[PDB]
């Protein structure tokens, strides 16, 4: 009954899969590519919206883009040319920008150039292919969800704003709303993009986003954000204070040198065990996320905030502790135009279940595609 | 030459041209409504996407949008059938938020509430009609200008940014690219809007933001700010430096208590004569927009950044002044992540001639019904 069914296989077990009676329908070639490896194969419908997708996974070895390519050959040149023709779309995932839709990198952890135009045209179809980045790809995923009538499965309300009953019928956490979303990805990095409802062409649209990178408006945290300041030798930016590096400076702050240094990873580990360094170190970062939120949720007017990545879903502990949401209700509430209550029209989702939102996402984004 | 052409005139004057054979053709009825006032008439194509519009001024006297109504029976009443029967479309802006393209307000310098249910489908025709916020229409406004082909007479480049090159071949400022176009309105008040460029289906859309009411964040300025926090008692917002009151602290702050206080007016009428301490306050304005234009420059990747309002053009003698322009383009590239050339991609461009853009907005969105 599952809406979202991922089966990982090897190239040869793909290939017997889509020749079974379920999968004689239209497909979507799909590919989520990250530094190491990729996953890539065919998305179909199925009962009651439901999505289900059959990938295999390809070690990156060469750490090049161009080997993507080989990839898709060895694909087209094993897969029956039948099976291939019901390809109606080809979308993939790249871990960096992309120009058009078209043209990707270039790369952190990758050699080279992704091109739609070196693509094989029976896997990414002409007029009905795109080259996504992982945050636009990101929030197709969300999109996906909401039109597979389980957003409830994977998104949990932490908070449902003012907006949301003058604007939706259905309970805050049951849709993705037909109003702006503003998906943030608090991770190792600070992914966002915004999602976008058109209402002149019935169309939602994702709008990657850096607003990580923004430099952080200041509350009464001067002097904290110039320790950051005088060590980075950077004005600090959301980034800074949120993500692996930010984590680490938050538990440095904390124990003042009474206790050793950490990473990311051991912090939040440290937390989840009730750690009340680490926790407090996970608040300070929470704090300047909540400034993420409500600074954007200013400029950028959102009915929803969510949350995604395993990041979240692994960090649930923290979101699940009555007392840290509302540390972050507040904060996400600390701005000069919460006197207009623009603050808290905005609702707060985090992801609560695990799930390859990209794959999803180029699957989404192909049906648009048509 | 002349390819967007807006004509205002009297509601008898206005009846009397429509009936002339040029007028002839397709209409789109268009209203740009203001907090004092209504500019509200038709729209024809011409000769290679030219635009011609005939607009009459109401006054919104009753400060109450339901007036509009009044407005609308009154033009149905006195302009022919004949005339009447070509409107094709119906799109009219107002001063506040709109849902569903149909209901707006609540409004902050108007009673009631903007209906188009409750509109006459004459002159809002069912299924090609709607209600746009006004820096909706106004980043319509800018797509119609580059849509007729005459960006370069409605908007001067002030620099190019590197992308431009990289996907347009055509002059930077001959048309608004094949990309993110942020417009921000440096006026009374400080209103943006992103233009969004959809690459998969080349598609332009118009996302309104609230940019202004961001908080500053600081570069070196840290006792500025607190000068201004400590006179709002509020933690101070874009809008806050970029406005008439924050072209009045600006002046205040130079003068330092030596001159009395002057007006936003006066201070740029004291700068266009050359005044030190009025053009200073002026730096100290362009100063906190090209912060708001390197921060969104990194937030939402714009190919272009258009400021665009009739302040802009009134106030051409500062961006005409090379001094003030590389003043500007050193603080839009006063961002730590223009050491990677973020927010030197950028294209900044400044309308340079008067232009209605709402109304052409309305025009704009009325085609794409």
């Amino acid at each position: 009954g599952m809406a979202m069914n991922i089966k990982e296989l090897s190239l040869h077990e793909l290939c017997e899969e889509l020749k079974t009676p379920a999968w004689n329908v239209p497909l979507t070639f799909v590919g989520d590519v990250g530094g190491t490896s990729a996953r890539m194969g065919f998305v179909r419908e199925g009962k009651n919206d439901s999505v289900h997708a059959c990938v295999t996974r390809y070690s990156m070895k060469r750490k090049d883009i161009t080997e993507l390519i080989e990839f898709f050959n060895e694909i087209i040149e094993l897969m029956p040319a039948s099976v291939i023709k019901r390809v109606k779309a080809g979308v993939i995932n790249v871990p960096g920008p992309v120009t058009g839709g078209a043209v990707g990198g270039p790369f952190n952890n990758l050699k080279g150039i992704a091109r739609l135009s070196d693509y094989p045209k029976a896997l990414f179809p002409p007029g009905r292919s795109a080259i996504l980045n992982d945050l636009e790809a990101g929030g197709f995923g969300v999109l996906a969800v909401s039109d597979a009538h389980v957003f409830s499965e994977y998104f949990g309300v932490m908070w449902e704003g003012t907006q949301w009953r003058t604007c939706e019928q259905e309970p805050a956490g049951s849709v993705i709303g037909r109003g702006r979303c503003l998906v943030l990805a608090p991770g190792t990095g600070l992914g966002s993009s915004l999602i976008y409802y058109n209402p002149m062409n019935q169309q939602h649209i994702v709008v990657p986003l850096e607003l990580g990178s923004q430099t952080i408006p200041m509350r009464k945290d001067i002097d904290y954000i110039q320790t950051l300041h005088a060590e980075l030798k950077l004005l600090p930016n959301y980034e800074n204070m949120v993500s692996g590096a930010g984590l680490e400076f938050h538990y440095r702050q904390v124990v003042r040198g009474s206790r050793p240094p950490c990473s990311a990873g051991e912090i939040a580990k440290l937390a989840s065990e009730g750690d009340a360094n680490a926790c407090k170190a996970m608040k300070k970062y929470h704090e300047y996320l909540m400034r993420v939120g409500s600074e954007a949720s200013m400029a950028l007017l959102p009915l929803t905030i969510v949350l995604v990545g395993d990041n979240i879903v692994n960090n649930a502990f923290f979101y699940r502790n009555p007392q840290n949401l509302k540390e972050m209700h507040r904060e996400a509430l600390n701005h000069e135009m919460e006197r207009a209550g623009f603050q808290s029209r905005v609702t707060y989702l985090r992801q609560k279940k695990l799930l390859n939102l990209n794959l999803m996402g180029c699957y989404r984004c192909g049906l648009d595609l048509s």
